[PDB]
Parts: C-alpha cells; sequence; structure tokens
C-alpha cells in the first residue's frame, strides 16, 4: 500500500518518527507486511481548505484490495487521528482519497503485481 | 471538490489571491459550497511538456459527481483560462485529469462521505 | 502519456538530461510523438518504502488507453531500468501506478480529448 500526505504544516512540525509510525500503523490496519507499505509526507504546501489556509491535509491511500465502505471509514478514523495528534490538523480539514488498484496496474521490481 | 496544480512556473509568479480565486471560481463552476473546496498549487516543479521546459501545468480535479463530458470541457475552459491569465501558461501546455470519486472512497472528519 | 516520479533522491543526483531522456524513451515505448508526453520529477521527498529511507520512488503513468497487463510490465521494466541507471534506485523500491484515462476525463487546451 501507498499513503501520501500533502499539507501546509511546516517541515519542522513533522515529528521525527512520523514516517515510521505511519508505516507501522498502516501495516496493522491493512493487514499487510510493513515491507510493502510506502509513505510520503509533503509539508510546506500552498493549499487551502474551504478558502482557509489554517492547517489542512490532502491525502491518498492506494492499495491492491483492502478498500471499501467500512475499511475506508476505519482508515479515515485512524489517519485523521494520527494527523490530529502528530501534525495538529483538525479532522474536518483532511481529505483522504481511497483507490483500489488492480494488481496489473501496479508496477514494481521491473514488472507488475499481476 | 479538490483541485491540484503542479507547475514549473516560479513561486514569485503566483499572484496574491490565487488560491482564493481558484476556490471561488470552482465554487461558481461546480455550484458546490466553498467550504468543501480544497485547492493546492505546487510551483517550481521540474517538468516538461512535449519535451519542452516552457511554462506548463499538470493538474487534477477530483469531485464526488459533477464529472462528465460537458462538465469537464467547461472546467477545462475555466481552469486553463485562469492558468493563462494568472500564471501565463498556454492552454495547450496544460493537462487536467478528472476523477469522479465514489463517496465511500473519500475520507473526511474521521469517516467518509458514504 | 503523463509520467510522474516522486523520490527521496536529492536534486543534485538527478542527472542533466533526465526529463528529456524520460520523454524520448516514453515516446519510443508507447509509439507516440514526444509532443504528447509530459514528464514530472520531484526529488528531495520525505518518504519511506517498507519503513526504510534508502533510495525509493513512487510514480504514476497516465495514458488514454494503451494500458494493460503486458504493456504495464514492459513499462515497468523500462522505467525501473531508468530509475536504477540514472537515480540509483533499486527496482524493488519503486511503485508505478498505471491509470487508463477516458478521453472525456483528460483536459487540455480549454477542452478535453473526447
Ligand atoms: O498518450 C496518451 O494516452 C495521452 C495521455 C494524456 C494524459 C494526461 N494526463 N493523463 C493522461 F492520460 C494526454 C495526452 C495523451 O495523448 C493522447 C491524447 C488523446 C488520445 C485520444 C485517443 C487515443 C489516444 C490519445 C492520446
Amino acid at each position: 500500500p501507498m499513503f501520501i500526505v500533502n499539507t501546509n504544516v511546516p517541515r519542522a512540525s513533522v515529528p521525527d518518527g512520523f514516517l515510521s509510525e505511519l508505516t507501522q500503523q498502516l501495516a496493522q490496519a491493512t493487514g499487510k507486511p510493513p515491507q510493502y507499505i510506502a509513505v510520503h509526507v509533503v509539508p510546506d504546501q500552498l493549499m487551502a481548505f474551504g478558502g482557509s489556509s489554517e492547517p489542512c491535509a490532502l491525502c491518498s491511500l492506494h492499495s491492491i484490495g483492502k478498500i471499501g465502505g467500512a475499511q475506508n471509514r476505519s482508515y479515515s478514523k485512524l489517519l485523521c487521528g494520527l494527523l490530529a495528534e502528530r501534525l495538529r490538523i483538525s479532522p474536518d480539514r483532511v481529505y483522504i482519497n481511497y483507490y483500489d488498484m488492480n494488481a496489473a496496474n501496479v508496477g514494481w521490481n521491473n514488472s507488475t503485481f499481476a
């Protein structure tokens, strides 16, 4: 799986160990070994949520399967919680886009997961 | 709706008010309240369009519905116009990817929109 | 097509000519004129792959058709090869998400490709 966070929160406000914490938390949540989990945090972004430049985040989670109604609700609770506690971003200023990827459409190690 | 612009135009060339203008005009275009509109502008990018490093932009617009043939043509006219006027990027060096998101696949405020 | 690379590799390790090489090699592989190819490289990213901060890349390739099992494998070999040779990223620390875009959902030059 792949989790990306774009945020206007500055680089110095991203705790050391945030990437490792996201990796571990997502491995637990997706039921996948941490070796397949990729995380990407992009601070200092020029963005607005509802016309406002208060702290916000635009995120995505891509996974081959393990994507759906209840799972996405549980991921949103998890990830907003982490963004609230660690980056001090209110949950109502976070979007997370979920993508269920087909294995043939994910390249890795010179081939795909097909 | 979420609008993201990635561009090789420098940060100094993005005028004051640009994020607010994008939010307002997307609100006008989509009819949707400005409170749920998210905008993100990423200048100074290393990119090429047709092998040339003249000003260009790679964009995306995600919406839960309000995506389709006529609507996307209308959004393209609007957004290319704004990019041409404000960032001096030619419309023929802009790509905009449109995504019709399922409400179950958009996380917000510890849940999703389903 | 449009090809985007996000990587923790520093800007100085991206060789001169890299965008042009990507454009030419993608034009070659897809059998398309280089005028249709857009490329975007984002170095210096805060990212991990499997909890490790060794060199890695998170990429996407968007195309209007010409996406599928065999073609995606061929693209992965090509693009992993380039990232390995030029950026010294191991192929098993690269993800490439492939997207088959509908022509109606790609904006360009004030309209869409529909
Ligand atoms: O090579 C592509 O598929 C292609 C892809 C993009 C693109 C930009 N963001 N996401 C994308 F997928 C843009 C132009 C392209 O050239 C065209 C454009 C229209 C076409 C219509 C029919 C058949 C082939 C076509 C090829």
